[PDB]
């Protein structure tokens, strides 16, 4: 029994993180077989940081401008290209603890596991998830660029997202490991700021039936809503359509507890409309969004 | 800027899990040097787990009664002895991935890492804190006896948890790695039942102070109270007693949001007497108090 913000172990991906240098300029680096990837803001100086144009910065860089630094043991570069908002700097050793991996672009709604990085040392491990408006809430500190999210599958690390910026009003921009924005943001100071948010529903009827599997019945109700009828009123509430493909990946947890999905959205549409009056679900007092489905089979079996 | 729930890396304890099975009966080992520690209750048939002498059923076991899986390769017990609540077993092969590591007991109110692990095998992390009831708001399933909880400090991993059971309240109950229990439970099927517990004051008020540092100030006042005032209404709402040891300690936060603790205590204060009439800090509904004062710094700064 339980729940809890849980993220994937971390060993696999510290394996990879290493340091990487260009001028003045430091930042963390991804390290798998003989490539270490890395925001390419590192090439930026602070005169260049604030409108770089990156083409013609990396024209004017060789392999010897970058210094990698794997714990202690400095790793040569032996060639350099960029791949989008990424640098791929190509180094003469392969990394022994590479793990089975991938290079995945996640959706909002998906969590993800975040390893916090500075100077190439991880920090700390948490769990997030990427928003509607293709920003997380993270926990980041300067000379966190270049942590990355990931999930683990059986043994093969799929690698999401790698850390860029901090936006005005606190959350986090980065990319995939393609060097794509989420978003529409770009790697320079511009007047970008987060659009508007959603709450991501599906993901708070997962965790409602998180919570009826932990125990916690009180918000339940005899009453069924149609999903039309549901997403009337869970849109004033700025809360995402409820899609039939939402009901039925929540399927499986429908089963497990016995609750039809639109038994729970009457549930949902009940605390929306009244709230929590004063009571807590899985030691909450707000209705939260960032656990999927899967993270909720995954934890309560 | 930002605040979550932030585990330790993992990595370091991930290579020390191991899976122990004695008869029928299997559950997780922490593998260090050439020992391997473990829960005691893996002596344990179904037959005994409800009410064993586990010196009798020791005497009875040998070497060769134990086996310990590595991954995929078995290690041989060559010695086996137990100490108080947790077992013992010598291997012939000492572990190559052993961290730089101590035995530590942690207070109620600090908090630590926990790995949860299944036949030998981390499944994810997440941090929680020692309640005043000695018990732990975990999150473990069936086959997670064994997992340990930790701390690290610089490169040193400090063990603190080893994890054996669930109470009937779904909350957590385990001994440090000498083998003695956090609180009045024993590795047996009795009456045990969680006792009453309390809200942790310095850590609501580490947590309100994080909350100034990412630029959430709604609930601050001009008030100052003094600490007996104060005491005098948080112990009406179940709070621990706030003491000048809890003051001096969140003198770091104070000293570089500017807030005076006690004039923070008149926040925590007037949120106690009116809640939080719709509002959030730091995303949550709740007063938190499973972060400590070192766990704001260390995030925050
Ligand atoms: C508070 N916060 C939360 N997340 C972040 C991430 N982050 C970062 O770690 N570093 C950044 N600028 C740098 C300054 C450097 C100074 N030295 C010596 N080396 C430096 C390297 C960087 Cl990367 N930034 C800002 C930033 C990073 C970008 F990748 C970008 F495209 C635009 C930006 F404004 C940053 O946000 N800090
Ligand atoms: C739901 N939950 C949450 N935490 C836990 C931890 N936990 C556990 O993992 N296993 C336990 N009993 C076993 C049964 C076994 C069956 N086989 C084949 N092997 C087994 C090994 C164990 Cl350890 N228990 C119960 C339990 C474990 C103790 F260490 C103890 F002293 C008393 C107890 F009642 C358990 O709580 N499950």
């Amino acid at each position: 029994s339980g729940f809890r913000k849980m993220a994937f172990p971390s060993g696999k991906v510290e394996g990879c993180m290493v340091q990487v240098t260009c001028g003045t300029t430091t930042l963390n680096g991804l390290w798998l077989d003989d490539v270490v990837y890395c925001p390419r803001h590192v090439i930026c100086t602070s005169e260049d940081m604030l409108n770089p144009n990156y083409e013609d910065l990396l024209i004017r860089k060789s392999n010897h401008n970058f210094l990698v630094q794997a714990g202690n043991v400095q790793l040569r570069v032996i060639g350099h290209s960029m791949q989008n908002c990424v640098l791929k700097l190509k180094v003469d050793t392969a990394n022994p603890k590479t793990p089975k991996y991938k290079f995945v672009r996640i959706q909002p709604g998906q969590t993800f596991s975040v390893l916090a990085c500075y100077n190439g040392s991880p920090s700390g491990v948490y769990q997030c998830a990427m928003r509607h408006n293709f920003t997380i809430k993270g926990s980041f500190l300067n000379g966190s660029c270049g942590s990355v999210g990931f999930n683990i599958d059986y043994d093969c690390v799929s690698f999401c997202y790698m850390h860029h910026m901090e936006l005005p009003t606190g959350v986090h921009a980065g990319t995939d490991l393609e060097g794509n924005f989420y978003g529409p943001f770009v790697d320079r100071q511009t007047a970008q700021a987060a659009g508007t948010d959603t709450t991501i529903t599906v993901n708070v009827l997962a965790w409602l039936y998180a919570a009826v599997i932990n125990g916690d019945r009180w918000f339940l109700n005899r009453f069924t809503t149609t999903l039309n009828d549901f997403n009337l009123v869970a849109m004033k509430y700025n809360y995402e359509p409820l899609t039939q493909d939402h009901v039925d990946i929540l399927g499986p947890l429908s089963a497990q507890t016995g609750i039809a999905v639109l038994d729970m959205c009457a549930s949902l549409k009940e605390l929306l409309q009244n709230g929590m009056n004063g009571r807590t679900i899985l030691g909450s007092a707000l209705l939260e969004d960032e656990f999927t489905p899967f993270d909720v089979v995954r934890q309560c079996s």
